């Protein structure tokens, strides 16, 4: 249940962009499948459910406003694919953003 | 806010002092030590053995005697910046490899 924060991926079968792209197939949900594959995610085949090949972290119910890489950071901040690809400079923006997002509206 | 804080500012700054966090436990006779939990940034909710990190907001429960506060902090809230400040990524990584080698 806990997410992988090691530097080795949990599903190395899904480590190649093409392997991940194939899992979606015809994809009808609001959020783009190339965008999701680039962000590490492959598809389960149960609705819009996706999983990061590295952290194992899963997400669902994608709104059009929700960005793969942004959601990757929100829920799986320990991911090492995330850190390798966007780098803690970016990752900290999201979190301040996402915390500050909540203080305004309340 | 279900998602955990990975900013460098704590979520509950009222619980940022050790003496604050420890005062929440009171008489505590769950299996795992309350000073150990407070040092690891946890304070008590008062609903069983439920605790919360003052920084990440990350919550845990049902403490086995085998389960260590700092180890569980890393397992479930690896993005915590109190965790990173206090143990460093050197520690944090071995403890992940140790969990991920079990799983
Ligand atoms: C794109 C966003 C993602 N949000 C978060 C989300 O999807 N999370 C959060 C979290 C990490 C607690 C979580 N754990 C499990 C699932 C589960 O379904 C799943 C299991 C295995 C998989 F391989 C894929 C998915 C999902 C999931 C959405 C908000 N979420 C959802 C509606 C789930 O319920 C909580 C609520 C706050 C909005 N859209
Ligand atoms: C000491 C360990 C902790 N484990 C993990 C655990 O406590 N987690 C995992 C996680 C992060 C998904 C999670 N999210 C919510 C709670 C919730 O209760 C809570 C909310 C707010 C609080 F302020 C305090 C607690 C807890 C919790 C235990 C294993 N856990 C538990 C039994 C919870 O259910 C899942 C299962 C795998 C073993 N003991
Ligand atoms: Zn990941
Ligand atoms: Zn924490």
């Amino acid at each position: 249940n806990f997410p992988n924060s090691t530097n080795l991926p949990r599903n190395p079968s899904m480590a190649d962009y093409e392997a991940r792209i194939f899992t979606f197939g015809t994809w009808i949900y609001s959020v783009n499948k190339e965008q999701l594959a680039r962000a590490g995610f492959y598809a389960l085949g149960e609705g819009d459910k996706v999983k990061c090949f590295h952290c194992g972290g899963g997400l669902t119910d994608w709104k059009p406003s929700e960005d793969p890489w942004e959601q990757h950071a929100k829920w799986y901040p320990g991911c090492k694919y995330l850190l390798e690809q966007k780098g803690q400079e970016y990752i900290n923006n999201i979190h301040l953003t996402h915390s500050l997002e909540e203080c305004l509206v309340r």
